[PDB]
């Protein structure tokens, strides 16, 4: 155990057991004209505001002190500077955990094992610029001798989630880039939709993996490969549809890609935290450099705020230890992400992968077992339609579910004269706010009077018609959703993960909960094959394969 | 609250804790040889086999007794007669519930307040046909004498994901159609995107919308009208472009619509259980009618299943009842469904408003106050990428999450004579089995000793390698993906939902805990005009108002 021992927790913890039950946020607002005032933090970028409004929560001032006293009291600040200065945190795989130095624009060195770093990552970004050049406007090598049209990744979890959310995010940018498609999964319906629509002469493939081992990516690549090699039936071709982000250039190599055409990263560079390393060369493509350097450079300005500034103000750190405070001592189990905004559809699904990948563990640094609840489960939907949806549960189910909405001030399509924004930022408003007040059974009661509802119908249909709010939202709103505000947005929920994951001392940088699928699945794969009823294992997987072999020929 | 009143369900409360013996997957299946076929059963539907196998859950005989005497104890087979009856079972607006009536092939009559549904019901289909067939044939031209390449439709909540989901699940029998869209957020962005790459006189618009009054249907639809209505001047023309789906004739009659361009569904219809109906017109459209047919089909087959089948052996019953045990006994909040097919990338969100919507409730069919848990939090994303964004929170994390696997014994594409589909099928089978075994200290230990590990290495990575394992999951397994398959399993989830819901004693077609948030969101949008700051709301909404008229024209 660890968190379970310190003080500040069990204070915190007593506190909510005693006072807890009280809190109710219409009560807070009514005797507090400076709740908004005390509970909020604007930040000034230089390049968009961005407001944290976090006053809709069951919070007081003692219960945000006890939560900040507690966050020190686990050493936040110091494995915050631990992190930015190299050192391995990443206890279990030995390695340092640095995808701020990706984004580090000020080029403050940063040194693993007496070597800094940012050489070595202006070297890669530098040739992804080069690269980006030569395929953006005509001038890159179509066996056939055509500029190149289309631009498809090739990878799967860190290497594609990333990638896909921020080109999606920010299509406004698109801006005389070529079309980018994202193929991952290992489902052959994947893949083949994709090269059904595509022209071999005018593709160029970009194979993203880390340890290019995987087994889909792989697979993938050597499918479209295939495919290519199919219309152009020269091998040594391949070097003109075919680039790499990767660490293993024996890999790279092996697989047809020539060692200059390899974009590479580092072992210090998390797959969940990549799309800022060369892995977001897909980014640069769709949106040109400017727009991703700036996508960068948002990141970092979030990376030095978030070193930079005291506790109490410190957005990361507030937004992480609010969800402590509804994890460890509500026992919330999710964590709702909604963005009203089409353009960032994929964004609560980014942070699935970005939070649980990190957060889903039970083992602490010091091999204890952990005796408390670590990450939530992250889901989400955008724009209003979650209110048609599923916020019917949030309102009137039975679960407390802390709610992230963000939204944009200003679109990137003010059509009709921005009616369709206000109505979307009406509805962004009205619902943190519905969620707060809700609806007494009086309030509730009144209106069925003016309705005419005889007293059978009334009562019949009364507490139906009432919501007990209190229900705890946080809102997050920025001037733009641009480059620089989104690279801000997501550098920003990686701390919060960062500080969760410190208070709970546990490693977020590993992924130890995905070998045992990956090794029973290679021991499944050749017993398939043939119609021999398998026995080998548990009568479920047996049962499973077996009625598979059975309906395999089937019609 | 008619459940924690019940005799049954109070055994089986008393039960899950009366005593030790805590179930344990692993030590079930290896003291059972009959496990599999003892919690387990194949649906022959003559058109595709569905295998549905429980055993990975924590039950024994004597649970699945437990558990089905509750179900009989809380009438869910009355209930289930009077929904099919055509009784009016949602109380709270005193509506019949009869989705099971748009797919009742057989046309056993089904009266509402002395009248047959199925002749109107069929008329609606009918018309269907006749206008699907115009179109796809090239018979229905716009006024330029172009036939018709694309349809939109705008819609949402029910009136946009069922079609959606279907559509994107269907694809294989896209078969000489359009190219069909789907609009329904609010956010400009979306509508704009669409029409960009839409020429007026060869789209069509599909306004989908039962009362045809919501907010973001109306102002799409409008934008749509007036964006058409710029190249083709003539507002005449509005009749050979824009069609309805809805109820309320006199509204569609408003838009500019033509009363015989409007087919028509019933207050009886639920919006997320309307994709039967009328409101499937783009499903016909993409795929034809055909296959649409066969979509309810399938589902009119589940359909008789649930009706006919004891409840010891009925799937919907049996789904239900597992997810009772993990909901009100062991206290799990969610419910995962995922999909290992790329097709059914959007299955999850539909039943995340399907399941949520309808169960996300607290007041009972009584007017008591629920005392006890009731819908889940759903939530899953498909394919193999799932093993690679959140599973590890699902092997390693601290919650406790039912899963539903689903996959397709045969793609829709072979490709690479069919090794794609081998790995995806392999990857299928072992999550769930390592799910249930997990991995020992022991054997991790075991492990680390092969490889050949340090004192040191191993020991500070062995416990991180430990898989605890017994993580209950549900497979389903089905010959192929087919319209008729399709729609068989997502009847089977609708009823599952349905039984949940009379278990609960809770009205599953209610949609109450939405009027708040677009009360209070009419109310705000006229307060958005203009610059002066607002005062009238709580600290929270004026802050997030004034930040916003603030950073309104900022560059
Ligand atoms: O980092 C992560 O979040 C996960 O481990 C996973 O998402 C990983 O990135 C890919 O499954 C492997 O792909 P690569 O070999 O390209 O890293
Ligand atoms: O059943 C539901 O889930 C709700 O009714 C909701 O999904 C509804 O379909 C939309 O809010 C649009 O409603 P209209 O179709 O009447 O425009």
């Amino acid at each position: 155990a660890a968190l379970t021992r310190n003080p500040q927790f069990q204070k915190l913890q007593q506190w909510h057991r005693e006072h807890g039950s009280e809190l109710n946020l219409r009560h807070l607002f009514d005797t507090d004209k400076e709740r908004f005032n005390h509970f909020s933090l604007t930040l000034n970028t230089n390049h968009g505001h961005i407001l944290l409004d976090y006053s809709k929560n069951l919070v007081t001032e003692e219960v945000m002190h006890m939560l900040l006293d507690l966050a020190k009291s686990r050493g936040v600040e110091a494995a915050r500077e631990s992190m930015f200065n190299g050192e391995k945190i990443n206890s279990t795989e030995d390695r340092a955990v640095l995808h701020v130095a990706l984004r580090n624009r000020s080029n403050t060195p940063i040194v693993v094992d007496g070597k800094d770093v940012m050489p070595e990552v202006n070297k890669v970004l530098d040739k992804m610029k080069a690269f980006c050049q030569r395929v953006r406007s005509g001038d890159w090598k179509g066996y056939t001798g055509k500029t190149i049209t289309d631009v498809i990744n090739i990878g799967i979890g860190g290497s594609d989630l990333g990638p896909l959310m921020v080109t999606e995010a920010l299509k406004p940018y698109s801006s005389g880039g070529p079309r980018v498609w994202f193929v991952s999964n290992i489902d052959g319906t994947h893949i083949a939709k994709t090269l059904a629509c595509l022209n071999p002469e005018s593709s160029l493939f970009i194979i993203a993996s880390k340890t290019f081992t995987t087994q889909e990516t792989i697979t993938n690549a050597k499918t479209a490969k295939d495919w290519f090699l199919l219309s152009a039936k020269d091998p040594s071709t391949v070097a003109k549809h075919f680039v790499a982000l990767s660490t293993n250039t024996a890999k790279v190599k092996e697989f047809g890609i020539d060692p200059q055409n390899m974009f590479e990263f580092w072992d210090w560079v998390g797959g969940r935290y990549s799309l800022w390393s060369a892995i977001g060369l897909s980014i640069a493509l769709h949106v040109g450099f400017d727009n991703f350097e700036q996508l960068l450079s948002g990141a970092h300005w979030m990376d030095q705020h978030f070193r930079t500034t005291p506790l109490e103000k410190n957005a990361p750190v507030l937004l992480a230890m609010l969800g402590i405070w509804y994890i460890n001592c509500f026992g919330c189990e999710t964590q709702a992400v909604l963005p009203y905004d089409q353009y960032l559809h994929r964004f609560a699904a980014y942070f699935q992968q970005g939070d649980m990948e990190s957060n889903g563990k039970y083992i602490t640094k010091s091999g204890a077992r952990v005796d408390h609840q670590t990450g939530p489960i992250v889901w989400g939907e955008p724009g209003t339609n979650g209110q048609h949806a599923f916020y019917q549960l949030i309102h009137q189910g039975t679960k407390m579910i802390p709610c992230d909405f963000l939204i944009p001030v200003q679109t990137q399509h003010p059509i009709r004269k921005g009616l369709h924004h206000k109505i979307l930022l009406a509805n962004f408003l009205a619902q943190t706010e519905a969620l707060m007040k809700g609806k007494s059974t009086e309030e509730a009661r009144k209106e069925l009077q003016a309705a005419g509802k005889s007293p059978e119908d009334l009562m019949k249909l009364l507490p139906h018609k009432v919501f007990e709010g209190n229900r705890p939202t946080n809102s997050i709103v920025f001037t733009k959703l641009t480059p620089f505000i989104l690279g801000a947005l997501i550098a920003m929920y990686e701390h919060k993960i960062f500080v969760q994951g410190v208070v709970w001392d546990i490693n977020s940088f590993d992924q130890w909960g995905v070998e045992l699928g990956k090794q029973l699945a290679k021991k499944i794969e050749p017993e398939l094959d043939g119609s021999s009823p398998v026995t080998s294992h548990d009568s479920s997987t047996n049962g499973l394969i077996n009625f598979i072999k059975q309906q395999r020929e089937a019609k």
